[PDB]
């Protein structure tokens, strides 16, 4: 069975800067795979490496981005042209139409208009076959462009190749950093000339210079096809040369099936029956779309074992290596459905952490290749817990510990946003102040206290001494710090204790991240029923849940000084003050469930997604961040979410198919059961687990993995008796 098929890479790519619909780019390419290809329709430089509205191809890339605010590094590019050998990126450049394009995940087809020219792509783990379909012309060229910032590139005529390293980075590199590629053609070279700062040297064989390029050419004849091979490394050109045999002597059709196959192998762990069109793409787009980042980061040595270029210290070291992912975005379920439905991958990542951890001195928040400047929390604490408590063990657990708690007392001098900003302050006062300059302080606060929560369970679980287990239990509950009985919200606080005025929970920024005290409020996912109990009870909680889609979305941007697409995509959804895209409030539907009126969770889940998701290129609400928002949707779909990862449970929603198939790993198959679905009916009538009826608003991990039948029974009216009662509730801390 097929299921590539409706996987929409595009989906995404229709974004601005000013209104977001993903900021993705169609990244072909293997699962998690160490080197990424697009299309680049950007100049050089440009976040926006590629988007649905422009008209002109003038390259095709090689790109490990994995936001357009992060940008990119490891980047290169190849383009055929024909006529008169130009190197310029614009002049270059062909128009194409999305009717002459073909995007998949594992092979891109594009006509480019102006050079008559066809170009094929399909790219293994870290490498890449082109194949070129030329027209009847005496000037066909290849553009080879190394980037600038200090490039290299050298041609071989003997060996119809040419190589060169690129080091354009956006930061968090060492200082040796260049990512070595080797480029062999099928066809001799008639031409050639290398480029160096935009000048044409003929029979130049090899540049060291700002921006290196080359370009090669020949005669062709018409519909004459061209290959080729391409491959990378981090770690030297001899590695990279043992990284093209990825593609053998297999030519685009064997690797397009290659491809095709790898992906149906992931994607088919997950199968859905019983929707439409609309929901089986976004579906399949959005779990491609969370099987990509972190990407591999290692590389295969003469013995077949996993060896990598440090991103931290830049030597070359034994063992797994990951990166381009921001925890902040991902440890609330991208991680998780990684510990759903591929374990032995996060086994690869976590070992990946522990070498971050030794080679650089803290577990990394936002890497992209290195400790990059972004976010806030310490939410490495939640992704490595999650995945120990739920059987994706490292080998050394002892140094995992240590690792964690130097995250709890110290921040990377260079970068903010690794370790712990305002640890001082928070172990001393329980909570980041307001007004000691440390800017989305609430943020910071409330995310701590989660991650000190997992620390706690780890620590329980790993027997550390009373005192310590004790002083993480403490801290957990470092949320109610920020907890103003006068609004009912979460609010900054200054120094000397007093909350901080003027308040205003519609101002964005400041005291959180990302958002407002509406949206940050209920970030406190290992205790939803303490916060519950500072709210003035159950029902007063759900008021103010139902209050969050009711009022305006008004909003103060001065902590900004402009509308950043964020607060925009708030505004156009009619959701109130209800953005989707916003990672903090994500769980935050899930929490109707503890409160005991699961009806709401399924009506508004529903809403979002029915309406926050489409398949198209402006698929997406906000971005689409790694996974995060993608994984959203997998797990949604599927009727549960992992509120609070650290945990084994998945908090209940309402499933959009009739039927879905979970394939596990350990060879167990789940197989859910609501053949009366419909757009009408998204209300959870009635739930059985095996036989046996199920009541409670949550699913264990080891009862998923045991496999069997969950039947849902779909309704057009909401039970108002299901799921109420205290036993049904999902885990709070307050309650353990
Ligand atoms: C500099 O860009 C960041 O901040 C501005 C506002 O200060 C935002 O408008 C912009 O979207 C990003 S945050 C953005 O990117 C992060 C990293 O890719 C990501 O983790 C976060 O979820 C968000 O999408
Ligand atoms: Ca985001």
């Amino acid at each position: 069975k097929d299921w590539t098929q409706y996987v929409n890479p595009l989906m995404g790519s229709q974004s601005t800067f000013e209104l977001s619909t993903g900021n993705t780019y169609p990244a072909i390419a293997r699962p998690w795979g160490m080197n990424f290809w697009t299309p680049q329709t950007g100049k050089m430089g440009d976040g926006w490496q590629y988007t649905y509205t422009a008209n002109k191809i003038r390259g095709f890339k090689q790109t490990h981005q994995p936001s357009p605010w992060i940008n990119d590094y490891g980047q290169f590019s190849i383009m055929p042209i024909v006529g008169q050998p130009v190197f310029d990126e614009e002049k270059r450049a062909s128009w194409f139409a999305h009717k002459g394009e073909v995007a998949t995940p594992y092979y891109y087809k594009v006509y480019l208009a102006e050079h008559d020219i066809v170009t094929e792509m399909t790219p293994t783990e870290r490498a890449v076959l082109f194949r070129f379909t030329f027209p009847e012309n005496d000037h066909s060229y290849v553009v080879v462009d190394a980037f600038d910032k200090g490039s290299y590139i050298k041609i071989i005529p003997e060996e119809n190749k040419i190589i060169g390293y690129t080091t354009r980075n956006s930061g968090g590199v060492p200082e040796n950093f260049k990512n070595y590629f080797i480029i062999e053609f099928d066809k001799p070279f008639t031409y050639k000339a290398t480029v160096e700062n935009g000048n044409l040297q003929e029979n130049v064989a090899e540049q060291t210079t700002d921006h290196a390029g080359a370009i090669i050419g020949f005669k062709t004849r018409k519909g004459e096809q061209v290959n080729a091979r391409i491959a990378s490394s981090f770690i030297s050109f001899e590695q990279a040369a043992a990284n093209m045999n990825e593609l053998g002597k297999d030519n685009i059709e064997q690797l397009a099936q290659k491809g095709k196959d790898a992906w149906n192998q992931v994607l088919g762990k997950i199968e859905v029956e019983g929707g439409n069109l609309d929901q089986y793409r976004t579906f399949y787009s959005c779990l491609y779309r969370s099987l990509l980042f972190p990407r591999k980061f290692y590389e295969l040595d003469a013995n077949g074992q996993p060896i990598h270029y440090s991103p931290y210290n830049g030597q070359v070291l034994p063992g797994y290596m990951f990166t381009d992912t921001g925890f902040w975005d991902t440890f609330r379920c991208l991680f998780p459905l990684l510990n759903l439905m591929y374990p032995s991958v996060n086994k690869e990542m976590q070992e990946g952490l522990i070498n971050t951890y030794l080679e650089s001195g803290f577990f990394p928040e936002w890497a992209s290749p290195g400790h990059r400047g972004c976010m806030v929390g310490n939410n490495s604490a939640s992704i490595l817990v999650d995945a120990y408590m739920k059987g994706v063990k490292v080998d050394d657990i002892k140094t995992l510990y240590e690792g964690l708690i130097h995250g709890t007392e110290n921040v990377h001098p260079e970068v903010s946003s690794t370790g712990r900003l305002g640890y001082e302050y928070y172990n001393k006062l329980g909570y980041v102040p307001y007004d000691v300059k440390i800017n989305e302080n609430a943020a910071r606060t409330l995310e701590y206290a989660y991650d000190d929560w997992c620390i706690y369970r780890l620590a329980k679980e790993l027997k550390r001494p009373k005192k310590e287990i004790s002083l993480f239990a403490k801290r957990a509950m470092n949320y109610k710090n920020l907890f103003d009985k006068e609004s009912k919200l979460m609010r900054g606080r200054n120094e000397d204790g007093t909350f901080q005025s003027p308040f205003s929970p519609l101002k964005w920024g400041d005291a959180f991240t990302e958002g407002n005290s509406w949206h940050y409020t209920w970030s406190v996912f290992h205790d939803p029923q303490g916060l519950i109990d500072l709210m003035g009870g159950k029902e007063m909680f759900v008021t103010m849940m139902d209050s969050v889609f009711a009022v305006p979305p008004i909003f103060d941007d001065s902590y900004y000084g402009q509308v950043i697409h964020e607060i925009r995509e708030m505004t156009v959804m009619n959701m109130g003050n209800y953005a989707h895209g916003n990672q903090p409030i994500q769980h935050m539907i899930y929490l109707y469930d503890y409160a005991g009126q699961p009806w709401k969770a399924q009506y508004w889940l529903r809403q979002v997604m029915d309406r926050m998701y489409t398949p198209g290129p402006d698929g997406y609400c906000g971005d689409e961040d790694n996974g995060q928002t993608s994984a959203w949707y997998v797990f949604s779909a599927l009727g549960f979410y992992p509120v609070c990862p650290g945990t084994d449970e998945y908090v209940m929603g309402t499933p959009l198919f009739k039927k879905a198939t979970l394939h596990f790993e350990n060879g167990n198959s789940l197989v859910i059961d609501a053949p009366n679905n419909s757009t009408e009916n998204f209300y959870i009538d009635s739930m059985s687990f095996n036989g046996a009826d199920h009541t409670k608003n949550y699913l264990r991990h080891e009862d998923l993995f045991k496999g069997g039948t969950i039947k849902v029974d779909m309704s057009n009216r909401p039970n108002l008796n299901r799921g109420t009662k205290e036993e049904d509730m999902p885990y709070s801390f307050s309650k353990e």
